[PDB]
């Protein structure tokens, strides 16, 4: 239970993740979301991304010292919805710009010679979508990718190519 | 005009599904909801899924000689809803007296032992949560086992008493 | 056999009421049967009552989005009984404890400071009589108020008080 | 600064209810408030309105063996809300469909053609305002007549018109 019509999310107990240690709060309801990629492997399986999320947290926390995974919510190309940091704790995902303002939903895998499968597209939308509903996203919305707010290579290539294509992306 | 947020479902395409022959139209909104299984074999990667989806089909089509699957919609384990004959089409499921109102859905396997996986029971919830905001569904719905609509052992004796404590379940 | 010779009822066919949706079912012999009113307005003519039985039920399933009009059967000041949910489905008059072991007869009228025609206290002793000849109610059958089973005023302050004196009645 | 801050409910002790044997649990926070009068006399000084309380209170109990007062919380004349069975538990005050997921709140008396005084309205908002502020109630609550989800004439024509008036009120 996480208020109606949320587009089936995997809950942090499930994909048997540390105790997030975040205090800071996210000024409800945000405008930006940013998509970015974790450059990091990629999974077709529900169990192989629960490894794979659990990978890329620890590399946070044990590694680079932060209280948390940095993005509030991880997609997987098995289709599903990893919560992260979820919609009330503020992200670590974008610079000190766009942290506080911001959502940072990240596809897991590198996206610079492959895409994304269609499952998993339909994932991230339907995760916004739940996103409004909850209120946690002011229905007007905008989308901007992780090059649009930082020097970087990242979501990818092939990924900067569809975003680009969804109805809310500002340029 | 008015859909809160729904959900994430893989459609027939995408699943490879044998062209629907079907006409019927399941009058708008609908009241009952009916959970069965297909008692045959469960998958918990996207891509056996997908498979397991086109079997149950053509058992029903080639076999059975039906205008298409049976169920309205296919749940599986990996976490994703399968578009079988949708919100808007009659589908063949429980007897001619239940048939016309009532949306059937139905998870991949034989759950008489075996609970079908958290992620699995999310992916029909949040289903049902879509119907309402889509408005094929009605706030009023109520869940029924399909043992409760027919003499069946069929939503297993499991997966049945899991369904008993959902929100919505009457007699 | 041997004729029941009972049925002055006016069948949903003759008063109009939209089709009904319910499906669960009563088990016949029945043991209670409950007394309320519509504490609505009352008609005295078989015209007038047929418009009043179409509205009581429009309530019921377009405001509240009820399946059909939650009495068993509704008595009029015109003298006549008019058929609701019927001898053999489950009415929805009096909560989850007595729905499913009760008939719901409803009188078609505001009776606090009321008392209903001789002509329609004699269609009601005349329907129960019935319901024991078909065999619906138990030939010992239970009176019980409204207002016995519910925080309620219905039947009425003197209709009340009119069925205290009945022979099936029981605190 | 933020803290509970909440309203005055007068204590069960203080209007020296008898022990409330309910077991079962509403899970906070909750959607849905449901508008209900007594129905039965009202009342204007705190002593008075006591008396009232445990009218309600054993009518409910010993009559029609209920395990508490069926209301959450009761609305006084005299400018006070009375604790019925709280916030935590589920009431019994608009069948089955709506209990588990709202709170009671009755107005103590009986609002056919008389409006309640501003002491009381104020009473009641001032205790849905708490009730947000504990996380009791989800901050986008829903507020409906008792009518508006049961066939009855409460809470009053009168009341009912009031509450329209209300942001919260939906349908
Ligand atoms: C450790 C590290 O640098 N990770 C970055 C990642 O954050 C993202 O910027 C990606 C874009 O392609 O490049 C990676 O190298
Ligand atoms: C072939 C066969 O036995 N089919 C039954 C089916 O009719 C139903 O009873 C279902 C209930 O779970 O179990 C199946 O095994």
């Amino acid at each position: 239970e996480d208020p109606p019509a949320c587009g089936s999310i995997v809950p942090r107990r499930e994909w048997r993740a540390l105790a997030s240690e975040c205090r800071e709060r996210l000024t409800r309801p945000v405008r930006y979301v940013v998509v970015s990629h974790t450059a990091g492997s990629h999974c077709d399986t529900p169990a192989s991304c629960a490894q794979q999320a659990q990978n890329v947290q620890s590399y946070h926390v044990r590694n680079l010292g932060w209280c948390d995974v940095g993005y509030n919510f991880l997609i997987g190309e098995d289709g599903l919805v990893y919560e992260g940091r979820g919609w009330n704790i503020k992200g670590a995902h974008a610079g000190p710009t766009w942290n506080p303002i911001s959502i940072g939903i990240s596809f897991m895998g590198n996206y610079m010679n492959r895409v994304p499968p269609p499952r998993a597209l339909r994932a991230a939308q339907n995760l916004l979508a739940c996103g409004v509903a909850l209120g946690a996203l002011r229905s007007n919305y905008e989308v901007k990718g992780h090059r649009d707010v930082q020097p970087t290579l990242s979501p990818g290539d092939r990924l900067y190519e569809i975003i680009q294509t969804w109805s809310h992306y500002r340029a």
